[PDB]
């Protein structure tokens, strides 16, 4: 669950 959201964290950085 919480790693998710670091997950999505990281995935900001690719999403420009």
């Amino acid at each position: 669950g919480i790693l998710s959201s670091l997950w999505k964290k990281l995935k900001k950085i690719i999403a420009k």
